[PDB]
């Protein structure tokens, strides 16, 4: 019951970009260039109509999944996003907090305002993962790696979509970036880099960033455990299509060898339950975190991931699901 009275994700947003300094609520708000994908991440859920299933029983729901063979709560977790603490001071020792509370896990940003070993004292029953840059600099890349190992991190998420940073418009007009990522993330990276990753952990491993079928079959061939379907929140190359889109045939072309997972527009209960039906096994959310940081830190980031949890029991009661095993792709038709 605190004020402003906040109800969905979207509210979330506007109370955001009322209280934070323009250049901050700029950064977390941008899309790449015209914003084209930056819409269709949210306009492609639309297009994807339900076709509820009557008379299930729905008396009793269970939201619960696992991720990466780790039980959570429900099939939406916290995706890496950096600086939280210009969101809020707490930043991500408030969000791995929530996290603790919901029971679902966080992915911690490689470049976190807090370090591995700080979100593990925060969280320590928390789900955590890393999510990874192969940096030019492979000794703190290996750093990271092995503080993940050592503070009870369960995966990497290794991001390949970003060997330079998006043109971000908003951020070049405000002077707020893309000049340090180009000092530290390493441009020149391969499969060949994986294969590497790959022996210097027994982590499982997903790929963050895949929208191709043909890439996504490399990341099997390379025995990674996972592929996050992204086009980085749309903050990298703008148009590309829009991950629910993409989500199909990334599943198809994996052919149940890795779980895949989807980010990207996820606001509402509806958007869960939609990539689930396309075979998604959870979903991430990233800025949706950050707007409930800077409403209140940790109790904001519990608010906006309780709203999409009551959300998707919702949507999951009234197409017939009492659970996520019984989500099949006849719950979904594209229009
Ligand atoms: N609480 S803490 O001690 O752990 C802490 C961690 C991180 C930072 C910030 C930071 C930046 C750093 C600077 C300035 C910045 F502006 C950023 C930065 C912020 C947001 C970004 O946004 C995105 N990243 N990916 N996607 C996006 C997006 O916006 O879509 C990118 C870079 C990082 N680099 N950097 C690196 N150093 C090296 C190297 O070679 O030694 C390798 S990495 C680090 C330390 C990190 C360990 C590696 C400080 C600490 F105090
Ligand atoms: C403000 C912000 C910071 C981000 N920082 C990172 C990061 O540090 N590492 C990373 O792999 N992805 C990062 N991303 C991409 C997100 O992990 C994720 O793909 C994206 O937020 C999902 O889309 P959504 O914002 O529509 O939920 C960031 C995105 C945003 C908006």
């Amino acid at each position: 019951s605190m004020l402003p009275r906040l109800i969905c994700i979207n509210d979330y947003e506007q109370h955001a970009k009322s209280v934070l300094p323009k250049s901050i609520y700029d950064y977390y708000r941008s899309g790449a260039n015209d914003e084209e994908t930056l819409a269709d991440n949210i306009a492609a859920f639309s297009r994807w109509k339900l076709y509820p299933r009557m008379l299930r029983n729905v008396a009793e729901t269970d939201l619960s999944t696992s991720v990466l063979g780790q039980r959570v709560s429900m099939p939406i977790c916290v995706g890496a996003t950096a600086m939280q603490r210009m969101a809020h001071v707490d930043g991500e020792l408030a969000t791995v907090r929530a996290c603790q509370s919901l029971g679902t896990g966080m992915m911690l940003s490689s470049w976190a305002t807090s370090s591995i070993e700080e979100v593990a004292e925060a969280g320590p029953e928390a789900l955590r993962w890393l999510q990874l840059y192969i940096y030019k600099d492979r000794e703190v890349t290996k750093k990271l790696v092995r503080q993940a190992e050592k503070m009870g991190y369960k995966a990497i998420f290794v991001t390949v979509d970003t060997p330079y940073l998006g043109n971000r418009l908003d951020d070049v007009r405000n002077r707020f970036l893309a000049a340090y990522v180009a000092k530290a993330i390493d441009p020149s990276i391969s499969w060949e880099d994986i294969k590497w990753l790959r022996r210097l952990t027994s982590l499982p491993i997903v790929a963050k960033g895949i929208l191709r079928g043909d890439d996504a079959r490399e990341a099997v061939k390379h025995g990674l455990n996972g592929i996050l379907v992204s086009n980085h929140g749309a903050r990298q190359l703008d148009g590309v299509p829009a991950t629910i889109d993409v989500l199909p045939e990334i599943v198809e072309a994996v052919e149940g060898k890795v779980e895949v997972f989807l980010d990207g527009g996820v606001r509402k209960g509806t958007d869960v339950l939609k990539a689930l039906a396309l075979g998604a096994k959870a979903v991430f959310v990233g800025r949706p975190i950050v707007w409930g940081l800077a409403f209140q830190g940790e109790k904001g980031v519990q608010d906006v991931l309780e709203i999409l949890k009551e959300e998707f029991r919702l949507a999951m009661a009234l197409s017939g699901c009492q659970n996520v095993k019984v989500i099949d792709k006849t719950l979904v038709r594209k229009n």
